[PDB]
Order: C-alpha cells, then sequence, then structure tokens
C-alpha cells in the first residue's frame, strides 16, 4: 500500500473560510445529517446544536493542529489536577475567542433565526462547587491564552452541582442531568481507557514490593478543547469516566454498576471535608489515571528530565495521591532507587492552599487508607520517617515540633494530614492572596516554614476577561474599547488609560448608561422566569456566593432587617431605595446554611409585602445560583458585599468580578479585598469591621456576643423579633437554632461588625445619591482592575513555578 | 422574522452525488471534525469510524425523505413489537442496499486503505438470541424493500448476547460491551422521552379507574435507519433506554441505576420461560412506551378508524401486554367504553407463535401481576370473563374446555397463560411453518380453532436474500448472476431459472469452484484466528445454532463418534474425509447444554490427535456463533444438519440459510425442513428418521432408550465409551449425566433416530465421492429455494393480515 497516498488525508481546505456563506451550509449540514431533523421538526434547542457543531467544527481545525505543533516542539507539560472544573456555557465563549460571533449572528440571521436565544438553550457544566472550581476554568482559558502546552485533568461526573429549588422557602436539590441531550463539545477517547487498581494486598518479592490481588476499574477519557483568545491555540481538558472492566449471569452483569459509580456525581461540598470512601476512591482514580498517561507522553518524546519536561500543580490537597502514586510507579514499576524518586517528585510537584478553616482540610483515617491503597499507606509512612529525620535534623531535642509537622496524627483515629503530605512532596506551596500567603506562614504551616522557607510563596487569584467581561458586559467592553481600544482584552493592566477619563463628561455618561441598561434586562429576566417586580432605579445590592457561614450572609440579613425597622419607624422619611438580592447554594447536610436561606426567604416575605415599604426596600433570594446565573446578575450591580470575617475568606474572585463590571464594593480587609482596595486606593472602597489582628485580640481574650447585645439597641430589636417569631407567624420559633448560635456560639462573630457594617452602608447609600460621584469612584475601580486578570496571575506561575515562559504568538491557522 | 428563510434549510443538495471525489472529502471531513484524528494518531478502527459517518450521511438523507414522505402521504404504519432485533453488522449492508460499494471501495483504495479489512472491525449488534430475534432483522430488511411503513419497536440493550469464550473445553461467558466504541448508526432522541408506569393501586372514581401512587421509568427512544433494496427508502427501528426521573443526597443520585436496570442486559434463553421480575418489566416497559408513541403519531394525522392506520404485530409473547395496554389506554385513558376498545384492539392486534415446547410457554404467576401491574391483571381477568361467556354460548355444558381456554391458570401458583391472551385479543394468529401451523390447530390451540377457525393462518419463514447471500456469498452471486441477471435479489423466485442450467459443464464448473474458494477462505479464517488446521478437501459437515437438547447436537455427536470407532476398526479402509464443525452457544443455566459443549471438545481432544485417524476425520467447535460467524461459515459448507426431533423445531432458518448457499441438507421431516424438500424435490434431499406420526405412536407405548441400546452394537459401544471415561481420562465418569438422561430420560428420542442417521450419513459420503453429481444436486436445491425469501413472507404478512399492498416503486433521491 503507497503511503504516499495517505498525505490526501490532512485537515488542510476544510471548514472553508470564516465568512457567512460557508457557515450557513455548514449549519444545514449539521442539521440535516449530525442531528438528523429537517426544517419541519426542529425546535430551537435542535437550531442551537446545529450551531454549536458548526463552530465546533472551526474550534477541532486548530485543536488538531495545536496538538500536532507540540508534538513536533515538546515543550515542557502543565498538568493541572483538579476534582472541579466549573467550565459554564461554551458557544459564546469559543465564538469570541475564534472571532466568529459576528459571521455567526449573520449567518443565523439569513436562515430566520436568532442567535440569542440559541445561546440560551445551553447548559452549564457545572462539574464544580464554587470559587475553587470556576479558578480552574479561568486557568484554563488563561493558559491557553498565554501558549502554554497545558492539560486540565478531571473527573467527568455524569451529574454536576445540583440544581436549587426553592419550596416553600426552603432549598431543594434537583440531580443536574446536564448529559442528557448530548455534550457537543467533549470527544469520547474509549481507545485510550487504562486501569486503576484498589484494594488488595502487598507482597514483598526479592526485588521488590508488589500490589496485588486488586480490583479494577478502568478509566476512559472524554477530551474537551479550550480554546485561547485569537492565537489559534487549543488546548485540551482530560476527564477520566470510569467503566467496569468486561471479566447468577444476569446479576453480574448488573453489578457493573457498582464500578462505574465512582464518576457518578460530585460531592456538593464546599469549604468542608466529609471523609468518606466513594470520595476517597474518586481522588485516587484522577491521579492514577491522569499519572500513567503523564508518563506515557513523557517517553514518547532517562527519568532525570522528567521536571524538565513535566510539572504537575496540585488544586488544593484533593489531588494529593498523585505525590506517593509517582513515588509508586518510579520505585515499584520503574525501579528507580527512592531517593532518587523523590527528587524527581519534588521537583514536579507543586501545591496551591486554597483555605485555612480546619473543617476545610482533609485528614483521612488511615483504617480506610490500608484497605483501600495498601501500598500507597506504605509509601506514605516511608515519606514521613525520612521527613522526620530531617526535622529533627535542623531541630535536635524538638520533640514536639515533630509531632506538629508529622503526616500522621496521633489520637484514638489514626489519620493522614493530606496538607503535611503535599507540602513535604512538592517544590513550590502558594496561597491565593497576599493575606492568605501571610497567614499559612505565620500560622497553621509556620513550621514548614521555618524549615524550607524557599518553598512558600503567594499567587493572587485573578479572573478571565473574556468571559467576565466581554462576553458578559458587552456595552461596557465596547466603551471602553471606543477609547482605549480592544489590546486590554488581552493585557488588562491597559485599563488603567482610563484613568484618564475620570473627568470626562462624556465617559461618566456613558459608563452610567451601560449599567442602567444592563439593571433594565436584569429586571427583565427577574420578571420572565421568576415572576415579581424590582424597581430598576434602585440601588442593586447584591452578595452571591456559596451559602456559608463564614462569608457572613447573616450580617446581611441584620442590615436589612434594620434597614425595614429604620423606614417603618419613620415612614415617611426619604431613603435610598434599594433592591437587595442575595443568592447561592447550600450543601445538602449544611443544617444552619440552609437555615440562612430560609430566613432569607423568610425576611423578603415580610418586606415585599408590607405596604408601607413599598418601593423603597426589596429583597430577593435569586435561586440556583450558578456561572451562567453570574453573567446575568454581575454585570446588574452596583454594590459588590464581600463581608467574609477577617481572616477566613482565602482570596474570592466573585469580588473582582464586580470590580471589572461597575460595581463598588464593601466589605472587610480579607483576602483579595486588601489588595483590590490597595490598587484602587482605599478612599474609593467601602471598608470596615475587624481586621484579623482585632478578631485575634478578641479570641484572646474571648467573644461574647451578649456585650453587643446589652449595648446595641437596634440589634436587641431584631433578636427579639426573631424569637418572637415576628418573621415566622405560625412557627414563633423556628429561628431558634440561628438566634442562640449568634448570642452563644458564632465562630464567626457577626455582632462584632455590625455596628460599623450599618455605619459604612450608610455612607454607601450617601454616594449613591450623587450619580456623578458614584460614577466617577466605580471609574477608578474599573480602570485599576489589571491585576486581578488571570492572565496575570498564571504569567506570574509559570514563571515562578513552572518553569516555563508565557506567550502571545498566534499559530496558524488551520489552512 | 421572516419564515420564508427558512427555506433554505433543506437536505436538497448536500452530500453531494454518490461518485469517488466526494466521497474522499467526506471521509477527510470524518476523519478530522466528527472523530477528533489525524492521519498520524489514526488507526484502522479510527478509519472504519469515518467510512461509516460518510455512508451514514448517504444513508440519512434518504432517511428524512422517507418520513417526509410518510407524513405526506400517511399510508397505515406496521409496528413489529419484539424484545429482540439480532442486527449483526451494518456497513456492508448500507453500501449494498444503497449502491456505494463499488464507489467506496475506490475512494477507500485511492487514499491508501483497504476496504475489506476496514469491514471486519465492526461489531455484531447483538440484541438477540438466536432465530427469533434474527427473523426480525430479516423482516426489517424486507419490509423496507417492500415499501411498507414500518417500525420495529425494541430495546436498547446496553449489554446483548454475551460473548463465548471456550476454556478446558468449558463455555465461558464475556459480556457483550457493544457499544464500547460507540454505534455510529443510532441517533439519540432525548426529546421524545416517554414515562412509563409501575407498582402503585387503582382507585375507583365515580367517572373510572385511577391507576395511582405509581413508581415511574423514563423511556429514551434510539433511533437506527434500515434500507430498502435500492428503492430509496429507509425505515426506522426505535429501541428505547431506561432513564430514571430527576425527581443522603449523594446514595439518592447513585440508587438512579435501579431504574436504569431495565434496559441493562438480554435475557440470554433460547426457548425457555424465566419467569423473574426484571423480565416482566422489560417486557412492559418496551410496550408502554411503544403504545404511547402510536397513539401520538395517530392523533398527529376518532379511534373507529385507528385499526385502518395501525397495525400491530407481536413477535412472540414477549410484547402480549400490549393487548390489555392499548384497553387500559383506550378505556381509563380516552374513555371509550369497553366493547369498543376491545373491538379496535383485535382488529388492531395480531400475533405471531414461534415454539410448541411446553418449557418455552410464558405463563406469568398473578402474585407478580398484581403487585406490578394491578389495573392490567383487572383488564386481564375481565377479558377472560367475557371470553369465557362466549365459549360457554358456543359450546354449553362443556366445563372442561373452559377450564381448558382459561387465560387464568388455577393451581396453587395462578398463572396467565400469555398464549391464550394472545388468541383472544388478536384478529390473527400464525405459526411460521406449514407443519408447525398445522401443530398449532391440531394440539395446543384446538379449542381456540374450533371457537375461531378464521384466525388461524400460516406465514411460512424466511431469510433475506440481501444478507444471506448478495453479502456473504459474492463469488456465488456473481456467477449467478451473469447467466440470470440481478433481478433476483428482490424477486429470488427467479433462481428458478437456474434449472436450465443443471447440465451446462459450464455452470458446474462454477458453482464447485464458488464452494471451494469459500472453504479455501474459512479454513484461512480458522488458522489465522483459531489456530488448528482443517483439511479443504474434505467435507464441510456443519451444525450452528443455539445449544438445544431438541435440537439434538447429542445425535450428530454420536454419528462422529460412529464414524471414529469405524476408521479405528478398519483403519486402511477409505472414508470421505470430513471435518465436523458444531457451534453454538448455551444458555447459563442450562447445565444439559453446556455438558453438551464439552462433550463436543472432549471427542475433538480424542479423535483430533488419534495418528491412524489423520486428516480423515477432525471435530471442530466454533466458538461465539453469531451472525457475522454465520456469514463466513454458512457459504463454506457442504452438508448442512437440520435433525431436531420431527415436531420440535416450529420452522427453522438456518436450514434455508444453507440451501442458499449451496449445501445439501440432511435433517428430519420438521418445520421448514419439510417445505424445502418439497420446493426441492424429496430426491435432492437426505430426510431420515421419524415423521411427527411415528413420535406419537413411541409416547403412546412409551419411549424405552434400553431397547436401542440391547439391539445396536455400535450404539452400545459408544455408551460404554462414555460411561469408562474413554472422553475423560482424568474424570472417568464426567459425562454420567449425559448418559443417564440418554438412556432414562431422554425426551428428544436420540437413540430412535440413530440407525437411519448413520445409514443416511452413508448415503451423503457415497454422493460426494462424485463431484458431477452431488454440485448437480446442489443447483437443484439453490434452484429452489426462492420460496424461502422473506420478501415472500413478508408479502403475505402485509396482504392476509395487514391489509397493506407490497411495492417495489422506488422512491427519488435526495437531490
Ligand atoms: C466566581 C464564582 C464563585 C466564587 O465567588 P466568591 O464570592 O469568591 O465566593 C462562586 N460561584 C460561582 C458560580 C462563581 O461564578
Ligand atoms: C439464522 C441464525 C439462527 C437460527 O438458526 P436455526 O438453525 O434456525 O436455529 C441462529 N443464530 C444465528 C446467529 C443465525 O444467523
Ligand atoms: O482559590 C479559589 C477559591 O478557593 C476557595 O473557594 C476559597 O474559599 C476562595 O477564597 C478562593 O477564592
Ligand atoms: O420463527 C423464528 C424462529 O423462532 C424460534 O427460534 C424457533 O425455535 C425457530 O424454529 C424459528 O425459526
Amino acid at each position: 500500500s503507497d503511503q504516499e497516498k495517505r498525505k490526501q488525508i490532512s485537515v488542510r481546505g476544510l471548514a472553508g473560510v470564516e465568512n457567512v456563506t460557508e457557515l450557513k451550509k455548514n449549519f444545514n449540514r449539521h442539521l440535516h445529517f449530525t442531528l438528523v431533523k429537517d426544517r419541519n421538526v426542529a425546535t430551537p434547542r435542535d437550531y442551537y446544536f446545529a450551531l454549536a457543531h458548526t463552530v465546533r467544527d472551526h474550534l477541532v481545525g486548530r485543536w488538531i493542529r495545536t496538538q500536532q505543533h507540540y508534538y513536533e516542539k515538546d515543550p515542557k507539560r502543565i498538568y493541572y489536577l483538579s476534582l472541579e472544573f466549573y467550565m459554564g456555557r461554551t458557544l459564546q465563549n469559543t465564538m469570541v475567542n475564534l472571532a466568529l460571533e459576528n459571521a455567526c449572528d449573520e449567518a443565523t440571521y439569513q436562515l430566520g433565526l436568532d442567535m440569542e436565544e440559541l445561546e440560551e438553550i445551553e447548559e452549564d457544566a457545572g462539574l464544580g462547587n464554587g470559587g475553587l472550581g470556576r479558578l480552574a476554568a479561568c486557568f484554563l482559558d488563561s493558559m491557553a491564552t498565554l501558549g502554554l502546552a497545558a492539560y486540565g485533568y478531571g473527573i467527568r461526573y455524569e451529574f454536576g452541582i445540583f440544581n436549587q429549588k426553592i419550596c416553600g422557602g426552603w432549598q431543594m436539590e434537583e440531580a443536574d442531568d446536564w448529559l442528557r441531550y448530548g455534550n457537543p463539545w467533549e470527544k469520547a477517547r474509549p481507545e485510550f481507557t487504562l486501569p486503576v487498581h484498589f484494594y488488595g494486598r502487598v507482597e514483598h518479592t526479592s526485588q521488590g514490593a508488589k500490589w496485588v490481588d486488586t480490583q479494577v476499574v478502568l478509566a476512559m477519557p472524554y477530551d474537551t478543547p479550550v480554546p485561547g483568545y485569537r492565537n489559534n491555540v487549543v488546548n485540551t481538558m482530560r476527564l477520566w469516566s470510569a467503566k467496569a472492566p468486561n471479566d447468577g449471569y444476569i446479576q453480574a452483569v448488573l453489578d457493573r454498576n457498582l464500578a462505574e459509580n465512582i464518576s457518578r456525581v460530585l460531592y456538593p461540598n464546599d469549604n468542608f471535608f466529609e471523609g468518606k470512601e466513594l470520595r476517597l476512591k474518586q481522588e485516587y482514580f484522577v491521579v492514577a489515571a491522569t499519572l500513567q498517561d503523564i508518563i506515557r507522553r513523557f517517553k514518547s518524546s532517562n527519568f532525570d528530565a522528567f521536571p524538565d519536561k513535566v510539572a504537575i500543580q496540585l488544586n488544593d490537597t484533593h489531588p494529593s495521591l498523585a505525590i506517593p502514586e509517582l513515588m509508586r510507579v518510579l520505585v515499584d514499576l520503574e525501579r528507580l532507587d527512592w531517593d532518587k524518586a523523590w527528587e524527581v517528585t519534588v521537583k514536579t510537584c507543586a501545591y496551591t492552599n486554597h483555605t485555612v478553616l480546619p473543617e476545610a482540610l482533609e485528614r483521612w483515617p488511615v483504617h480506610l487508607l490500608e484497605t483501600l491503597l495498601p501500598r500507597h499507606l506504605q509509601i506514605i509512612y516511608e515519606i514521613n520517617q525520612r521527613f522526620l529525620n530531617r526535622v529533627a535534623a535542623a531541630f535536635p531535642g524538638d520533640v514536639d515540633r515533630l509531632r506538629r509537622m508529622s503526616l500522621v496524627e496521633e489520637g484514638a483515629v489514626k489519620r493522614i494530614n493530606m496538607a503535611h503530605l503535599c507540602i513535604a512532596g512538592s517544590h513550590a506551596v502558594n496561597g491565593v492572596a497576599r493575606i492568605h500567603s501571610e497567614i499559612l506562614k505565620k500560622t497553621i504551616f509556620k513550621d514548614f516554614y521555618e524549615l524550607e522557607p524557599h518553598k512558600f510563596q503567594n499567587k493572587t487569584n485573578g479572573i478571565t476577561p473574556r468571559r467576565w467581561l466581554v462576553l458578559c458586559n458587552p456595552g461596557l467592553a465596547e466603551i471602553i474599547a471606543e477609547r482605549i481600544g480592544e489590546e486590554y482584552i488581552s493585557d488588562l493592566d491597559q485599563l488603567r488609560k482610563l484613568l484618564s477619563y475620570v473627568d470626562d463628561e462624556a465617559f461618566i455618561r456613558d459608563v452610567a448608561k451601560v449599567k442602567q441598561e444592563n439593571k433594565l434586562k436584569f429586571a427583565a429576566y427577574l420578571e420572565r422566569e421568576y415572576k415579581v417586580h424590582i424597581n430598576p432605579n434602585s440601588l442593586f445590592d447584591v452578595q452571591v456566593k456559596r451559602i456559608h457561614e463564614y462569608k457572613r450572609q447573616l450580617l446581611n440579613c441584620l442590615h436589612v432587617i434594620t434597614l425595614y425597622n429604620r423606614i417603618k419607624k419613620e415612614p415617611n422619611k426619604f431613603v435610598v431605595p434599594r433592591t437587595v438580592m442575595i443568592g447561592g447554594k447550600a450543601a445538602p447536610g449544611y443544617h444552619m446554611a440552609k437555615m440562612i436561606i430560609k430566613l432569607i426567604t423568610a425576611i423578603g416575605d415580610v418586606v415585599n409585602h408590607d405596604p408601607v415599604v413599598g418601593d423603597r426596600l426589596r429583597v430577593i433570594f435569586l435561586e440556583n445560583y450558578r456561572v451562567s446565573l453570574a453573567e446575568k446578575v454581575i454585570p446588574a450591580a452596583d454594590l459588590s458585599e464581600q463581608i467574609s470575617t477577617a481572616g477566613t475568606e482565602a482570596s474570592g474572585t466573585g469580588n473582582m468580578k464586580f470590580m471589572l463590571n461597575g460595581a463598588l464594593t464593601i466589605g472587610t480587609m480579607d483576602g483579595a479585598n486588601v489588595e483590590m482596595a490597595e490598587e484602587a486606593g482605599e478612599e474609593n472602597f467601602f471598608i470596615f469591621g475587624m481586621r484579623v489582628e482585632d478578631v485575634d485580640r478578641l479570641d484572646q481574650r474571648g467573644y461574647n456576643a451578649q456585650e453587643y447585645y446589652d449595648r446595641i439597641p437596634e440589634l436587641r430589636q431584631i433578636i427579639e423579633q426573631l424569637s418572637s417569631g415576628f418573621f415566622s407567624p405560625k412557627q414563633p420559633d423556628l429561628f431558634k437554632d440561628i438566634v442562640n448560635m449568634l448570642m452563644h456560639h458564632d465562630r464567626f462573630k457577626v455582632f462584632a461588625d455590625y455596628e460599623e457594617y450599618v455605619k459604612c452602608q450608610e455612607r454607601v447609600s450617601a454616594l449613591y445619591k450623587n450619580p456623578r460621584e458614584w460614577t466617577r469612584m466605580v471609574i477608578r475601580n474599573i480602570a485599576t482592575s489589571g491585576k486581578f486578570s488571570s492572565d496575570r496571575t498564571i504569567a506570574q506561575y509559570a514563571r515562578e513555578i513552572w518553569g516555563v515562559e508565557p506567550s502571545r504568538q498566534r499559530l496558524p491557522a488551520p489552512d
């Protein structure tokens, strides 16, 4: 067979040019041949798919070229391991990054279809809980835009974060069947399935340890392309799916599901550790399959150069088993001596920490590890002993420090501290915001910092300006581009140039106009799909993020009740109208968080129907908060609520989304809020409350909520209302748990920041009364938000941790 | 929005002409855009998929046009309900029916690929057990070729008939993961999902019965196109998949699998009833979803005309619940009076019976029905009472007949006789071969025939000449076409014209040549994938079909042992060399059938390694017999073994496949064998053994196997060898169960036909010694096989049962 003939098999002149005529032809081909429909039976959903497949074609052509480029060049490859990737919708993002939205708009118009309506049909890919998962998605976009040979590796959950329904003011969870109609963006790769082992026992041969009698589960990969901004670079996100191997008869076949349950559902916990076996299986599953893939790719173009061609970033401790697994492969399978394998491992791995809350830290009981992964437990103990021997050498006689730094925690229930394991086996450990990285060094990881100061770094979080500005706020993007060009989209620091228009009346008018249109649009979306009626001239006070005690939605609640009581006291006095919106999901088994949601809706029941309040105050709970809803509400916000107790929010990212979209911020000196105020100037930020040091003082002497109750009349009145059933007539003591918690068991000191919060909120209202000054402060915010672009964050990771150089060089088009 | 614009959305000038240039372009598009591969990483499997998708495009264009045609014309629609559809491979069949194989051959050649190698990569769609499932697939091909508006409705099993492995001579079952790499022929239709109810209770309202508190399982359809032979008609096969509705949290999500287990696996029983709950769920599942689909289609272009636009054919009693379900919908939901609904039901339904063996008859215990389908049990009792009242009127005082005809069977375990239910609610009941249809009237359904003689018919089975001649035996098809043209492919009766070449030396030579090449090819396939070495000059003695006691593979075994003992007795005497091949799967829990497989392999262990036997006798067990293997072995056969006990094989279809492909038949006067000998002339058939009447005589007086053992020395010697461990040295009494069964509990009288069988086999050997005469008899067989084309069978069903006229009119091409 003449091999020269196969040269005809090329992507060389395929999808056609990105002009209207060709797009329509392809749309037509997909509607008929791909979906097997015709114009008579086709529904909007069918048209959405035909368009998605049409855009996919162009995306795929570049995907193939990028992967070919990497094979040829063989650059150092970056593997971002995460158990969460909160992607959201893909159609628009793809059109924008490929510069296809105009042609698609035109092509669909000529066919008698409306593209914006089609886009709203796409399901959100919710394979994440919140900030951690969304950060991974932003990073993927940035790594592609910066031309890095990066791969995101995770799990392809059949069901993502649940859909939230509000029934009788209570949250109800509904499985998120996001794959029901299919996912046009993913490509199954059954030919690349790999085995993953569980259980079994370790037996010692003359030449080494052997893991035998193990149960096998197959890992089948699904590839999703991730496009960079107009550089023709398309990277890969590889998600693993669990499959049972093919080796009474009926029952045996039915029992295959047991193995496939590993990738069935995403654990809905945000910043909380649940030590369940299934979760541990998920963690090893993603790790074992991923590392096999990494080693194979490395061997296809000894291990001394592994760290020069491979960098593995661990997103939190979830994929931490990658350390002992890499050691297992190198020592047991490749037969490298321990010290050499360890050297390679440490130089390859880097770990990112995302929280300081003790209940979020993964500490796995050893009994679960010895039965599920016997060989890894052995390796972990060995790692521990050799690590502790190093500590003893640097601090002779410090037996206390040895107990504190151990990877193994004593107590009746022996547990393995996964964070300690990550620090020991990583060459770099980073926090996600300056204040957080400092706290890591001053507190929880103080011992580790003293031993290896060089390991600790900071990499302040960021968000991608493509989805979080260009995509969700085209109106804002347009007026900014008309003054400074389009270069800021991949170089956000250029927003700085806007400081020159702070006094320009034209700009001031335009910024305020874009915001009003966004607010009008949002109020319309609310009436259409969720029936009620907010006043579009009120101040849009928004707090959207997962429901958590540390995020203090309750503090927000106390303020709106204060506002309501104030109006009732003096009904004929003027007040800046406000629409207070709070949204977010609560983990299913988090009782207090679910009680907080009920309190929010109960407050709205009273306030929203009080005739003397009228249009001056409206409290709305936005149900099913997710990425696509964030894209709608954030651009319509005036005030962003970032009120976590100082020292608890590692960084936050929603805060950056709001800053970039023209909302002013009211918050504590926590996480990235510190750096945002730093960039915009503290006078252009609404800061209040205790600083980290003040929280420490209170803790030393002891927090007594009663003191505040006794000294603040307005606060006392609120608690009295809550206990008397003022917000729950048919069940007077419904909120007894919330009241008791605030009075006697509040770890987040809500009462301690109440007074400063209310006073600060008063200043916000004062400034809103002056549109011109409000808008001028907003411009000072938008103009200094450049530091918070994920392109900056990724550039720092690449240079300071991965040892690779970013690049904006564009690759050639398929043809 | 100008609706005129949408007229651009058409299939009108799409796939391009069916010439080489366009095919290559599309192949290229699919390899890159559909599969996301390139010429560097593509494997043959990838190339196979690219070709399949390319051919699919042309198939889909006609599919859409056919469905449009039916909407316009609104012809009476035929619904073939079956729990099995044994489809086999689809690529080649599609190319042949669309007349694309030459262009595809050329296009692939020019790309440097070999099409025959690509075709061998396709997985068999094994959603069937054997004859019943394969008949449904042949019928689908014929209904399309005859231009009928037909739909096949069944279940999309995740795992079809198991893959059979032989380990140590024993059968081992392995799950058939046929969807592992995907199915390019099916199209998921999540938008057409329908609910199916289970359990619950019946409550009586003032206006009627209501089925409430039921559990819901969703039925999602998957459509597969089925092309007719060159008429551009593409029908639909709709297979249902079970899905759980979206309404601790983790466990709740994991438990969704329980509902999806309904369509997980095909029960591997052939002609045997297993009363398991899951099976019953499967039966109602397919029925409930299908009928909803039928009613919807009917209402979209009152019920008095239902029978004029709808015909429902029940393939065996598996889909029998369609009768009480249709009644439930018409009475409970549409509120028709009972008598009118019943009239409509009977006129709509027709039932096909496939077996007479009592252990194959479905008799469901009422306790299972009252808990799973309470409302259907009520309807069935009502149906029974009104049916029995009719019997009493026609035969006053015949209380015995009333007990015999009842749909309800008394005994401790009350059961519902599904066959009686089908007869009562169908306007037509048919057997599948003349002798079988007669037995139905003379025995098991005698009572029903006396009450309604007009209901009983016969519809002799057939096979499709496309797959069973043109596809699997191109060499034969070609030499036949060179003398009589290509019109026989859709009018098999034309093979008759070949009787004019019985004496032509050229033809005689060609027929014998085609067979030798087929045998050479098969012997090559055997050495390649299954290593051993059969002599291609020996007589190919083949028996392939499911392992069953009634099919009497054991009788075959006795003959080969007789042959072996004969050679050993007189080693230097000449004998016509023979390669005896036996293949077929055994149901997992059928102990005796699994013992028979072991006996076959044990016989081969001895015979195949006996040096004095040499190349004169070889016994081979063909493992994993399935549709694609049948396509390989049948065309290479010389002798077809159809030796079931007279009166047990309803029809048989493998027998017809062998006749059409140049093999002579040795068999009993059973099933369709009677009609085949009738068509070819009994002198051109090797008939032997008891006729149905002789079996009846033996039964009356009593079957005593000992008599034959005592009177036949050669038989006695064989049994002695089996009991002594001659075929199982390390375990002397391994075959004790087989020997005891043959001697004391043989329901199929193997010994009674032994003598005539051996004598008849002697005549076969005699004729084979004379190639010229052997081949001339073969021609007399091939030339008279026309009656056994499924086109004939379907034509008869359409005219005599469905009330629709067949048609060979070709529809216009897409463009
Ligand atoms: C940005 C984002 C988050 C993170 O919000 P924070 O206020 O940092 O906690 C959570 N959920 C979604 C859907 C997001 O878009
Ligand atoms: C034709 C066919 C059958 C039916 O064979 P019989 O000899 O009629 O029992 C069974 N299995 C397969 C795979 C078939 O092709
Ligand atoms: O690092 C991304 C996010 O991770 C976690 O969700 C932290 O709670 C949050 O503060 C941070 O922004
Ligand atoms: O009707 C199709 C087939 O159904 C069953 O398999 C019968 O056993 C067989 O005789 C018949 O040919």
